[PDB]
């Protein structure tokens, strides 16, 4: 959470990976938008999604983050999905 530190570097996530998916879609139809523009526009875009989609992409990212940790000492993983 927010302790005091900035983690190193995080993945990705269900709504990241679409953000990475519409990322060009976004910049295309708002180029001169910023980072925090266009980022405006994927969230909606995200918060206006179905659930299959968000399916997919929170695999995505439950992959794509699994991957990643390995160093983490402080995390959670229930006996469920193995």
């Amino acid at each position: 959470g927010s302790s005091g530190s900035s983690g190193a570097r995080r993945p990705m996530n269900a709504f990241l990976l679409f953000c990475k998916r519409h990322r060009s879609l976004v910049r295309q139809e708002h180029p001169r938008l910023d980072n925090r523009g266009a980022t405006k526009i994927l969230a909606d875009w995200w918060a206006v999604l179905d659930p299959k989609e968000k399916q997919k992409y929170t695999d995505m990212a439950k992959e794509y983050k699994d991957a990643f940790m390995k160093a983490n000492p402080g995390y959670r993983s229930g006996p469920s999905s193995g």
